[PDB]
């Protein structure tokens, strides 16, 4: 039933993929080849074309993603050839450099060897390739609370952060055969960071806020035709609200709203003053401003929702069913000002797709 | 099966109601009485206590309502005795006066005779007892687009609005036996309206915005123990976002954001300026300010979400399952600043409850 589930997923994927690629006549022989390859080996190997299209389909099927208009221009890097921790490290370094592209961010995914029989070849521990550490000692919070457990796991392994609010975590991953992961400090020249300033409130820089340029999600599994690529980091560019309404604003993250309110000169005393809302708007304005000023790609939530409307229209024109998760697609500020808020979406799960998987630590 | 569905709903309601009222021992004889009453008459009549508690339970079970902490203090007015259109009119007038309470709004419901065998005794046409008319002729929009079809139905019946942006619709309802509804102009002395001003932007009054004080929803059906009270208008006080983020801001309603942006002195040209968000905040601030200044009850969304957290805690302490509709409970501005956004709710439907029903017009 191992070979059964795989074979069925393979048939459905190959058929759909080859149809979209205008290759429907080659389906028969390809499925024949695959059938034999599974019988003899227990698995099968995607061609470069199948893998690239599979990764693109997986993005197109990501219900929670508002950024999907651009699914077809995903830059897919095939690293199924890596065998060593130095190769993995260098592939991760290269991904960062090529995705960053001097600030003109390229949506990119790097695909490592897939699981064999549930056995991981490479297991990445980072949630994102670039992220800030988090600490707590003596009721003092430092850095990003969302990184607290990974940060403690790294320091167990001999890493030590400087305990600033913005320490970059090391890359950390484990190779098949090894009992422990290894870690590598990120070279600073690879990492673009953006200091947060406001277009017309000069005091805003007193907050000394910054964020990194590129979100490179590295803990999701790509599934394509029954093959499980558990290590396949990918990135887009940020939507400003991710930084301004969540990373910097959530009480369980950097919790900056009261400080923002103070620098923009409003009281943080009464709910009816809507000071949190006002602070959120000014922080989100500062975030868009700062990325644009530095020449780092970013999208605001209005522009993103307009793009998503086009994605919806493109889906209809192509005869493809659209799936989405309304609770994730709506932006966390002014959601009712977007068309998303005013319609519903089918939250069905279609494969290929990206999936959560269990953390190797904690 | 008519009497069957009713009998079953009655047993479930009476049991639950009497348990909460500490009257569990009287359940047996009450169900006996009810059994006979159904057999002989086809229906049964709620006592004053059952009706009042039923209406309160129905509010407590309203998944979409963030205002539910105060479910137990609902003021229930029993008007099952009305037989004439003048009595219905006067009950509706009285509801407005007593709910308004000079601006210190009392959550109130007035309950009219229930459907007999699906036959309505009274059929209210208004969506809310107080609402503004809407018109369109020659591509000119006037007033509230959401009222366009009711407004046209009223004018078909001899009503004529002055075609201001804020014409009050007449009360309109139909009595069993009558082919056509009747309408009655609302006496102005009954209706509190609030002009919208901003606490520190003087030009804001140039918009000449206003809204009415009390939302009195009049087109939902109350169901309690199998009895269908299709005419049972009820009100709370507004949450400010209903007015500022939806009624005055939605493009399909008053569509005021571009005008707000202009009076607060910002450009409405670039999505990255977040001018819609900023305009929304200033409009919502103006709305809270204006109601408070006039002495009309209103709640901001932060305070409302804090109350709802207490409702959740009260539900747990009472051993009652909580139900909610996340997509409706989140406020349309800064939803991620409320605890609601960060948890999930079971959207199961529990009776007693309030339900949508078919419009009698259009
Ligand atoms: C190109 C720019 C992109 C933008 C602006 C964008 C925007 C977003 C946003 C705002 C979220 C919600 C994140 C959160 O609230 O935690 C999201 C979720 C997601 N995006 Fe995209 N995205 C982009 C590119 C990509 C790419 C390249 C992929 C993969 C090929 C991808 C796959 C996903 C997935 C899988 C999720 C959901 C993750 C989860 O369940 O937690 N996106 N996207
Ligand atoms: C006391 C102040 C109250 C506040 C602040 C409040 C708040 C709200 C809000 C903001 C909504 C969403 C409305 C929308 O987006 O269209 C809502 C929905 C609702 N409320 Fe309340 N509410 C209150 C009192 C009441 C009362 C007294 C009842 C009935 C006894 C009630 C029953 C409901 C119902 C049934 C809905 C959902 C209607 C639908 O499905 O469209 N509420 N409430
Ligand atoms: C918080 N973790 C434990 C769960 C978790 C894992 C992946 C997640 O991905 C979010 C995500 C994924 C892809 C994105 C692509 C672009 C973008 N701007 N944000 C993006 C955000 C989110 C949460
Ligand atoms: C738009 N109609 C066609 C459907 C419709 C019917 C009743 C509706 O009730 C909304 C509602 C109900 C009760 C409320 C109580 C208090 C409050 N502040 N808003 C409240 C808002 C909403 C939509
Ligand atoms: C439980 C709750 O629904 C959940 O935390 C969601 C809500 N919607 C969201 N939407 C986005 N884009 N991102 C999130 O992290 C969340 N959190
Ligand atoms: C289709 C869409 O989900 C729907 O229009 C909802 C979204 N959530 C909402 N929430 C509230 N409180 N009120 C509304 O009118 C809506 N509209
Ligand atoms: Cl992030
Ligand atoms: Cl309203």
């Amino acid at each position: 039933e191992e070979k059964e589930i795989l074979w069925n997923e393979a048939k459905a994927f190959i058929a759909a993929c080859y149809q979209e690629l205008g290759k429907a006549a080659e389906v028969k022989d390809r499925l024949a080849d695959i059938k034999s390859e599974i019988d003899l080996t227990g698995s099968y190997v995607h061609t470069k074309e199948e893998l690239e299209h599979g990764a693109k389909m997986a993005w197109r099927n990501s219900n929670r993603c508002i950024g999907r208009l651009f699914w077809n221009s995903l830059n897919v890097i095939d690293r199924r050839d890596v065998r060593t921790k130095e190769e993995v490290r260098d592939a991760l370094f290269h991904h960062i450099e090529t995705a960053t592209n001097n600030g003109k961010i390229r949506p990119t995914i790097t695909i490592f060897p897939p699981e064999e029989k549930g056995e991981k070849q490479v297991e990445i521990w980072n949630h994102q390739l670039i992220r800030y550490a988090g600490y707590e000692s003596d009721g003092e919070r430092i850095g990003d609370p969302a990184s607290c457990s990974l940060t403690a796991a790294c320091e167990e392994l001999g890493w030590r952060g400087e305990r600033t609010d913005f320490d970059l975590l090391p890359l950390i991953f484990r190779m098949k055969g090894d009992e422990q992961p290894v870690w590598y400090e990120l070279p600073r020249s690879l990492v673009i960071e953006v200091p947060i300033t406001h277009p017309d409130i000069e005091a805003f820089s007193d907050l000394e806020l910054k964020w990194y340029g590129v979100p490179i999600i590295s803990d999701m599994k790509l599934e394509v035709g029954g093959i499980h690529y558990n290590a396949a980091p990918f990135n887009g560019w940020y939507m400003g609200t991710e930084i301004g309404a969540r990373n910097l604003a959530d009480e369980k993250r950097y919790d900056k709203l009261k400080k923002v309110a103070s620098v923009i000169g409003i009281a943080a005393d009464y709910n009816t003053d809507l000071w949190k809302d006002q602070a959120l708007v000014e922080l989100n304005k500062a975030v868009l401003h700062s990325y644009k000023k530095q020449g780092v790609s970013i999208v605001d939530h209005h522009t993103a929702a307009s793009q998503f409307k086009r994605f919806e229209e493109q889906a209809e024109e192509a005869g493809r069913k659209l799936t989405g998760d309304w609770t994730w697609l709506i932006p966390p500020i002014s959601p009712a000002a977007t068309h998303i808020f005013h319609r519903s979406y089918d939250n069905s799960i279609v494969k290929p797709n990206y999936f959560y998987q269990d953390k190797p630590y904690e």
